C-alpha cells in the first residue's frame, strides 16, 4: 500500500523546453522526461537543475523518456554524468540517446531498458506501463505509474490526429482502460491549450504545404527540428511528386534520418537526396535543403544562413522559406530577427494559411479528448507557459474536474499527497544550467 505522493517540476513549467517532472511514491523516484532548451552568445543550451535529484540519488529509479525531441530527451546525457539510473524508453528514443551520447564521447556505462505499450516495469512501490501516443516523431509514449490510490499519468508531448497511422497511432483503448481503472493524477501537455478546436490533420497540412511549395520559383529551405519525422517525410513526399531533390544541412539531421531510416521508419524513393555539397550542381528550382542548427535548433541555422554566416551554406536572393515551427516566449525575438534578416537578403517567406493550424501538440478540443478519456481526479497540467497552464487548467474544469484539484504549479514546487490532502506548501531547488 503507497502513504505518500509527491510531484516536482524541474523543467517545462513557465517555458515550452527543458522538460523534466520529478514522481515520488515513498521511497522510490522517477524522473519523467530530460529536455533541453535552446537559449532565449554564450549559451549553447540550457538544461535543469538536478540538485535535488542528486541530494535524493539513492532512491532515483529510472529516467522514462517519452519521445526522442530535443525538448523531452536534451540534458538526458548530462543527467548521467551525475547518476547512474537507469533509462527507459520506445526502441527509437533509445537510439536517439545513444547517438547523443557518442555525439558528447561520453564513455560511462548507461543501462538502457527498450520498452514499447506492451512493457510492465516492476518496482518496490509500484508498477509503470505505457501507451502510445501521437506526435511528431514515431514511437512516443506516456508514462502510467500504477500506485495503491490510482495511476499517475504523464501524457509527455501528444495530439490527437486521425489522419497519422502505424507508429503514430494512439492507443485509445488502452487509454480507456486506464481511465475506467482509476487516474489519481493527470499530468497533461499545455503547449496548445490557448488555442481552440483541433490541429489541423496532417494530410490537409501536406496538401497546404504542397501547394505552397508548387509556387515556388527558385530554391526553397525548409526550417524544423531534426525530431519532426511527420514534417521531414511531407517534404520528402512533395519533393519526389515536384522533380526536387532533397539535401540536409545540419548534422543532428543527418543522424537522427540515418538512424531513422535504418529502423524502417521512412519512405524515401531512390535518387531523392543529395550531399549537401552537390547542391550547387543542381538548378534551384530541384532543391529544397531542410536546415537544423548543428544542435538541433533550427533557427539559429536559419539565422546564420540569413546574415550570410553559416559555414557551408547561405541564403540568396530569390530563395523561399518555409518555416516549420510554432513559437514559445523564449523564441519569439530571434524568430522575429531572423524573418527580417531574410526579408532584407532578399528571400520570400512562404506565408502560414489563416485556416491551418499547425503543431506536434493538441489544441484545446485534443487535451478535452484527453481529459475525458483519463477522467482524472487531481489534474496537474505541465509543457507550457504560465498561461498555457491557465488555459490547460480551464479546460480540466470544463471536463469536470473539481478547480480544487487543479494544480498550477512553478519550477521546484512539490505538490504532495498524504491519502487524505493534495498539497502544495514545500519548494525544493530548481533553476537553469547554461551549457
Amino acid at each position: 500500500k503507497n502513504k505518500d505522493i509527491r510531484i516536482i517540476p524541474l523543467g517545462g513549467v513557465g517555458e515550452i523546453a527543458k522538460n523534466m517532472y520529478i514522481v515520488e511514491v515513498d521511497d522510490e523516484m522517477f524522473m519523467l522526461d530530460a529536455g533541453l532548451m535552446f537559449p532565449e552568445l554564450g549559451v549553447d543550451i540550457v538544461i535543469p537543475d538536478i540538485q535535488y535529484v542528486i541530494e535524493n540519488k539513492e532512491r532515483l529509479k529510472g529516467i522514462f523518456l517519452t519521445h526522442g525531441h530535443e525538448h523531452a530527451i536534451g540534458a538526458v546525457s548530462y543527467v548521467l554524468e551525475q547518476i547512474d539510473a537507469p533509462v527507459y524508453g520506445s526502441k527509437l528514443t533509445i537510439a536517439l540517446v545513444k547517438e547523443a551520447m557518442k555525439a558528447r564521447n561520453i564513455k560511462k556505462k548507461v543501462r538502457y531498458y527498450t520498452v514499447n505499450h506492451d512493457s510492465i516495469m516492476r518496482f518496490k512501490n509500484v508498477n509503470v506501463s505505457f501507451f502510445n501516443t501521437t506526435h511528431s516523431i514515431p514511437d512516443s509514449l506516456g508514462v502510467c505509474i500504477h500506485t495503491s490510490y490510482g495511476s499517475i499519468v504523464y501524457t509527455g508531448a501528444f495530439k490527437f490526429d486521425q489522419s497519422l497511422h502505424g507508429h503514430y497511432a494512439p492507443d485509445l483503448k488502452r487509454m480507456a482502460e486506464i481511465g475506467d481503472e482509476g487516474v489519481f493524477a493527470l499530468i497533461s501537455d499545455s503547449t496548445e491549450a490557448e488555442k481552440p478546436g483541433y490541429n489541423t490533420p496532417e494530410n490537409i497540412i501536406e496538401h497546404h504545404m504542397y501547394d505552397a511549395f508548387a509556387k515556388v520559383k527558385g530554391r526553397l529551405i525548409v526550417s524544423c527540428y531534426a525530431s519532426n519525422f511527420v514534417r521531414i517525410q511531407q517534404v520528402l513526399n512533395i519533393a519526389s511528386q515536384l522533380n526536387r531533390k532533397v539535401s540536409f544541412l545540419g548534422r543532428s539531421l543527418e543522424s537522427s534520418f540515418n538512424i531513422a531510416r535504418k529502423m524502417g521508419y521512412f519512405d524515401i524513393p531512390k535518387d531523392l537526396l543529395i550531399p549537401i555539397n552537390e547542391v550547387e550542381n543542381y538548378p534551384k528550382n530541384e532543391v529544397i535543403i531542410i536546415a537544423t542548427g548543428m544542435q538541433g535548433e533550427p533557427v539559429e541555422a536559419l539565422s546564420q544562413m540569413a546574415r550570410k554566416k553559416h559555414k557551408i551554406m547561405n541564403i540568396e536572393e530569390g530563395d523561399s522559406i518555409f518555416l516549420a515551427i510554432t513559437a514559445s516566449a523564449n523564441m519569439e525575438v530571434i524568430i522575429a530577427d531572423t524573418l527580417n534578416e531574410l526579408v532584407r537578403a532578399g528571400a520570400h517567406i512562404i506565408p502560414n494559411n489563416k485556416k491551418i493550424h499547425a503543431s506536434s501538440h493538441g489544441c484545446m478540443e485534443e487535451l478535452k479528448m484527453m481529459l475525458n478519456i483519463m477522467k482524472p481526479e487531481y489534474f496537474v497540467p505541465v509543457q507550457g507557459e504560465f498561461k498555457m497552464q491557465i488555459a490547460h487548467a480551464k479546460l480540466a474544469a470544463e471536463t469536470g474536474v473539481a478547480p480544487e484539484k487543479i494544480f498550477l504549479v512553478e519550477k521546484g514546487d512539490v505538490i504532495s499527497y498524504n491519502g487524505k490532502d493534495m498539497i502544495l506548501n514545500e519548494k525544493v531547488q530548481s533553476g537553469n544550467i547554461l551549457i
